[PDB]
């Protein structure tokens, strides 16, 4: 099921939004003295915690701090028509410092795979749903690193979430990093 | 199997969003176009999905299919996705020359995905292959509608083959 379902997502959604991301990456540093950096700060970054309903991104973490978001994208696929999306931009403090500026989100199939397990009828356990997860990933993994003009526009975070000292901003630093 | 998860996101993905708000925006609709919507069959969003990928812009398809009008913009607010604006659709079904139906109309964007799947370089699969799952889609879709009224009167999947479309339409609107 994850398999289609990360197709839509590419499909969907990274298709329609990752080719004028740069432009309006250029216009916000414009507007914000260069806010966004080199290299690291120039990629939009999907959250997938493995772990369903990952808090909001507003209050998640205290090293994650919402600055801004990014001038809205106007599409106009024969869609669809006229469609209109947002972005947002984050900062990301490590030992109390600003270590890093970023475009962040989690990505919606997330609320469509939790959806399927709270499904009365046919919903399905934790580990089915981590399995499902797991496939998502991996499946649009594959479809982004067949396709470097997506895959230089954005980055597929995975983590998982110890119930079990979990520091979603040190994680998103890494891959800043990395 | 693919189409499944594919059917749960097109309703969590977009109907959930979409359904919602579409009475407010055809009752402003009609009272800026005289009423031009209101009968009941003029009021639900009809979504087309042609079992046959890439199928012609509705504006084009069909002589029979005349582009009216947009309704009022739906906002949305979520979390995570902060603001979008969504648009929909208003056509005139002629039939013997002359306006026989109005309705909102539109593909579903998941014909899009399938075909995509279809044309991977690497399991990628046959249109035998993807017929198969366009029929899953439609019946796991219409499954997940009925569970939930709210829904399920606001918009109609109308499935058709090739063996005219404009027909098509109608036969629903008057069902
Ligand atoms: C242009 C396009 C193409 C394919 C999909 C899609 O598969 C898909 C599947 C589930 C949910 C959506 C969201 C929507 O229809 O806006 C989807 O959007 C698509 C869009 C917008
Ligand atoms: C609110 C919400 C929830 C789930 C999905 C989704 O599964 C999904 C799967 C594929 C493609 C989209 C389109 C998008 O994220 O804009 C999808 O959108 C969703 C949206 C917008």
């Amino acid at each position: 099921v994850a398999h289609g379902l990360a197709w839509s997502y590419y499909i969907g959604y990274l298709r329609l939004i990752l080719p004028g991301l740069q432009a309006r990456i250029r216009m916000f540093n414009q507007l914000h003295n260069n806010m966004l950096s080199g290299a690291g700060s120039r990629r939009l970054y999907i959250l997938f915690p493995l772990d369903g309903v990952p808090d909001n991104l507003s209050v998640v973490d205290p090293n994650i701090r919402f600055r801004d978001m990014l001038p809205q994208q106007n599409i106009d696929r024969a869609g669809i028509k006229n469609r209109v999306y947002s972005n947002s931009v984050y900062e990301i403090l490590e030992n109390g410092q600003p270590a890093g500026v970023c475009i962040l989100e989690y990505a919606t199939p997330l609320q469509t795979l939790f959806a399927m397990s709270q499904d009365a009828k046919a919903g399905f356990s934790r580990e089915d749903r981590l399995e499902q997860a797991k496939l998502f990933c991996r499946t649009l993994e594959e479809i982004l690193e067949d396709v470097p003009e997506s895959r230089n526009n954005c980055r597929l975070i995975v983590y998982q979430e110890p119930t079990d000292s979990f520091s979603l901003s040190q994680e998103v630093l890494r891959h800043i990093r990395q």
